[PDB]
């Protein structure tokens, strides 16, 4: 359903566009990744997918302009209970929040904390961990199960058995998904055999996009197995 096409970004409107001309689709079910070295625009990317850059030309079709989840990189937490940070404006299900505390392995970060889901996190209350925030900006969108899932390097922050638990929920999200169009981008080339498609960045501007076949003769397959 989404459609961009010569798609032009910048980091402010005042300069010349980071990104120019780029062009890709997300038909609903794709399972895309976007990956590149750290400070290669991939948040950037995502700020053009969210229309927060500025468009020098091209077209861009989201279907949330016509009269969406999102984590980002840097994770935001509101002032209240971890299940209120958890539910995020959504009536309560607890067989989706039983999935969702479960999957984001928040389960001993309740055990460790004064009121379990009760207790006050964000600005004055306890303070969690970057890894248990992004977590928690996890569990949010999972929640929340939109159509549509963007999910900006969601294992950086969290350990390997933690980054094996975000494997294994994933794969389990993907499924939970009904048909839903899921986009993780991230850094790591641990997974990117795991999903359908991979969008390099470098320098601001998308370098390829490809098959593992692509990227072999692309000459960075083999560097992403190492």
């Amino acid at each position: 359903c989404v459609q961009i096409i010569g798609g032009f970004f910048t980091w402010t409107p005042d300069g010349i566009p980071t990104l120019s001309n780029i062009t890709i689709r997300i038909p609903r079910g794709q399972l895309t990744m976007i990956v590149g070295q750290v400070g290669c625009g991939k948040s950037s990317l995502l700020l053009a997918t969210l229309g927060e850059m500025q468009k020098v030309s091209g077209a861009v079709f989201w279907n949330s302009n016509l009269p969406v989840a999102y984590a980002s990189q840097k994770p935001w937490l509101l002032n209240a209970t971890v299940e209120e940070n958890i539910t995020f404006e959504s009536p309560f299900n607890k067989q989706r929040y039983k999935m969702v505390i479960e999957a984001c392995s928040l389960q001993p970060d309740i055990d460790i904390l004064p009121h379990g889901d009760q207790t006050q996190i964000g600005e004055r209350g306890i303070n969690l961990s970057g890894g248990q925030r992004q977590r928690i900006s996890v569990a949010r969108a999972l929640y929340q199960q939109t159509n549509v899932v963007f999910l900006d390097d969601p294992f950086s922050a969290l350990d390997v058995h933690l980054s094996d638990h975000l494997m294994q929920a994933g794969i389990l999200e993907l499924l939970r998904d009904d048909k839903r169009t899921v986009v993780l981008v991230t850094h790591k080339l641990q997974y990117l055999p795991h999903a359908d498609w991979i969008i390099a960045m470098k320098d601001g501007t998308i370098q390829r996009e490809g098959t593992l076949k692509d990227f072999q003769r692309s000459e960075c397959q083999l560097f992403e197995h190492w």
